[PDB]
């Protein structure tokens, strides 16, 4: 269909500062983290749409070297040559797989909610029966039904019916073979451990967690981080608690 970047929503800064090049979640799209990224408004921005997302939603990958190649191309497409990579959930695993595998001028990556990856093959099996059983659902049933049930996962226990309403009519603007074809390709379950990386790494690395995010603030801690903890907040504490995240970006960029 052509040469090809991911969709990406641009904002231009000072020049001589960095870009900040933001990546959302699964399901997703490139206004999760306008919010908080706006507050940066004497840095870049770029808001990018993943794989199956947003404006790149008939852009497919058979897995995360696709998608590093991808985000690589459209680094270079927007001159961008120094720059951090902030991501939540899947976005933060992106980042982290981009960053192991090697990006020029990259300052360094902020995570929420990433998971480093599966150590057996046991658990493996499992995220991936559990990924499987969604993709199918995704790929053969109305969106709305499956987001109604996804919703309902543990994750969004903190939500209420409300919200979770609001959530499920706004994420049905998707397309459901599209996020299937995402999910499979970037699932836990085929992603590498990347902890051995992470400890080795030459690039700067920082996490944040939710104050209720036990999960990943345990996470945190397995990659011998110093999680910066949000009060107020769970599993998504750049959306619960916005000028907390803001704050502590600052506290990491300015510095």
């Amino acid at each position: 269909s052509g040469s090809m970047i991911l969709h990406a929503q641009a904002k231009h800064g000072k020049p001589g500062l960095p870009w900040l090049v933001f990546l959302h979640g699964f399901s997703g799209d490139c206004h999760e983290w306008q919010e908080v990224g706006e507050a940066f408004a004497d840095y870049s921005r770029l808001y990018v749409d993943l794989p199956g997302h947003g404006g790149s939603a008939a852009i497919s990958v058979d897995g995360f070297d696709d998608v590093t190649d991808l985000l690589r191309k459209t680094l270079v497409s927007y001159n961008i040559l120094d720059f951090w990579l902030v991501g939540y959930s899947l976005g933060g695993r992106v980042a982290m797989m981009a960053a192991c595998q090697g990006l020029a001028g990259l300052c360094g990556v902020i995570v929420e909610g990433g998971h480093p990856g599966l150590q057996n093959a046991e658990q493996r099996a499992e995220r991936q029966r559990s990924d499987r059983q969604w993709v199918q659902r995704f790929l053969t049933e109305p969106l709305t039904a499956v987001f109604a049930d996804w919703y309902q996962q543990p994750v969004f226990a903190s939500l209420n019916d409300d919200q979770r309403r609001e959530l499920v009519a706004l994420r049905s603007n998707n397309n459901g073979a599209t996020l299937a074809a995402m999910l499979e390709a970037t699932s836990l379950a085929v992603q590498p451990d990347l902890r051995a990386n992470l400890s080795a790494r030459t690039f700067a690395f920082y996490y944040l967690c939710g104050e209720r995010d036990s999960k990943f603030r345990a996470l945190a801690a397995e990659l011998a981080a110093d999680c910066h903890v949000i009060p107020r907040a769970g599993h998504n504490a750049h959306r619960e608690n916005p000028a907390g995240v803001i704050a502590s970006l600052a506290q990491i960029l300015r510095f």
